[PDB]
């Protein structure tokens, strides 16, 4: 089948309006790089909700069809930030690595890496990914957990992810 | 706002009044190394019941303003280490990567850190962590985690920590 | 006292007719070349069952007096990978540090070591780890972790395991 991949902006001040989305633009801009198989963006900005969270994660899992989704904001320890609630509420079974990883590669620019509660977690044969806000951080993220995503997906029987490997190089043992 | 710090000491040595605290102390004067600004100890030795330790903790948080809680002991694999479920119980959210972070460290030159189930989380704007009872793993996981929480306090609209930056650098983005 | 190892090869493929459980194989020649202290595997092939796994380690911990059960294979994001979900199932209380280092040491190889969901948590005084099925990836993650298990044992007051030092030192504090 034809990929199709969810990009949710978490941001209440995005859902109030802003010039651009720079967090959700970094993420297609990177997939786009990445990726040279066909795809299909499922793309949708939210307030800091966890029930609309929750809802927008499950229809593009359940409904869409997405195999992966990527959500940006939301993660860190204000009391607004319910984005890992959200996740952890619709996967059947979470991805401790992709949290350890992501936090292990962050704090190599930032002491305050250890702030961020971005988990990863399965919705059935859907891979949820939480990452930061800042575009440069967003593709920090990704180069470090994207390498064993396409091979998640392979597991899973979703759609055979290629790569353009002059930009990254995705493992599959 | 002064800064209001909890010291949970637990030990299952004292409801004598002749136990000398020496992880307590190891905490108070790590956090009188680091900080320069005005800091108040609110300082508790609590048996190791599970129901002590939340009841200590709820009060520290909600009563007493605490802006960051650090608990010592009871956070190994015997079956009387309940620090980290106590703490599990009395936190609205879980903050993973301090977890991770004290362990990563730890490990290197103490490879039994790894048997810690020392954790950290959120009750409302109160951060709390859970230490190991040795001294030096005290100040280990202090050096560690310590230079995200000033940063932490301020997104929770805390009091404003400032440091000795001889001694540790906290981050603020 | 006598110390007594479960050992559960978690495999349909295994469990449906194999020349050699290599696996399991591997687990048992590790330990070996490990211990000079006198143990007995308690060796179980099952195939990709919760249930059926909940109930093996529950035997092994409350019948057969485990003191450590390693678990291989079924730790992954397939849908019919369940050994983690089975070992949280019976655990009164998870040991995050064994899944965290496991992991950063595989990633060290090989990037998609962040799919594995291995863990490892303690029911009543009986440690379980998770391994992957690879022979190389077990030998890998015992040779990380090992080193800290006889003095977690201690602490859970179970059989004092000694080692041949010119291959692993366990240690302890």
């Amino acid at each position: 089948s034809k990929a199709k991949i969810g990009i949710v902006t978490v941001s209440d001040r995005a859902s109030a309006g802003i010039y651009e989305d720079i967090s959700g633009k970094a993420i297609i801009d990177t997939l786009n790089d990445y990726l040279t198989s066909e795809w299909e963006p499922i793309y949708q900005v939210i307030p800091d909700e966890q029930d609309v969270i929750e809802t927008t994660l499950i229809k593009m899992a359940d409904e869409q069809d997405c195999c992966l989704i990527v959500t940006t904001g939301g993660t860190g320890p204000a009391k607004r930030d319910v984005t890992p609630e959200a996740t952890e509420a619709v996967c059947d079974r979470m991805m401790p690595g992709f949290g350890e990883l992501m936090r292990a590669e962050s704090l190599k620019f930032v002491p305050t890496a250890i702030l961020s509660r971005q988990t990863a977690g399965l919705r059935g044969d859907s891979l949820i990914v939480n990452l930061p806000g800042k575009p440069k951080s967003i593709r920090e993220c990704l180069d470090a957990v994207f390498p064993a995503i396409p091979y998640c997906i392979d597991l899973m029987e979703g759609p055979y992810l290629e790569c353009n490997e002059a930009v990254i190089k995705p493992f599959r043992p």
